[PDB]
């Protein structure tokens, strides 16, 4: 597989690992999203240590308003992060 | 870096490699997008061998209508592919 293909699979993998912990196995609840961010984005995002930060992050990502982050919403989050880093690294 | 973080960097890397070949170094023209798809998505997408396919792919991805695929448009493309694979692999 190419680096791009492996990246696609990694995105699916990490979402699977975290979404499947509790409740709906295909959505991230607050606790699952928090742990995904804290364990897997520790170099890109500040560690979440406050309930109010958990709440605001979910509120921002939950565009369909069901209180959880589904795969499409997770991809939008990944796009946000990647775009920020693209602009940072390319000086855009 | 986590697998998720490495994936983010890979997306930026592959876009950088292809966008920087010709013209605007931060957008993919038709030839650059074609080669990105053919070289880097050879296991996910059928190889593009026809001008009309190149044209339709760019037409679909070029949501701002400037004739090229920028980073945001590339991320939307990655989201399309990853979502398709997520649904395939999770039986969603
Ligand atoms: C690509 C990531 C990165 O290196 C950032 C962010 O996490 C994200 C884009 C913006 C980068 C920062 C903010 O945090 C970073 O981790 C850090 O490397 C960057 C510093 C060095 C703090 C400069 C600001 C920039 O926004
Ligand atoms: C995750 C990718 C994948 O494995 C696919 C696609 O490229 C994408 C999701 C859908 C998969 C297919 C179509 O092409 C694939 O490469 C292939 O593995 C899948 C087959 C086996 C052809 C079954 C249909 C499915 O849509
Ligand atoms: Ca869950
Ligand atoms: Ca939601
Ligand atoms: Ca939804
Ligand atoms: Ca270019
Ligand atoms: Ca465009
Ligand atoms: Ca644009």
């Amino acid at each position: 597989m190419s680096e791009l293909e492996k990246a696609v699979v990694a995105l699916i993998d990490v979402f699977h690992q975290y979404s499947g912990r509790e409740g709906d196995k295909h959505k991230l609840k607050k606790s699952e999203l928090k742990e995904l961010i804290n364990n897997e984005l520790s170099h890109f995002l500040e560690e979440i240590k406050e309930q109010e930060v958990v709440d605001k992050v979910m509120e921002t990502l939950d565009s369909d308003g069901d209180g959880e982050c589904d795969f499409q919403e997770f991809m939008a989050f990944v796009a946000m992060i990647t775009t920020a880093c693209h602009e940072f690294f390319e000086h855009e």
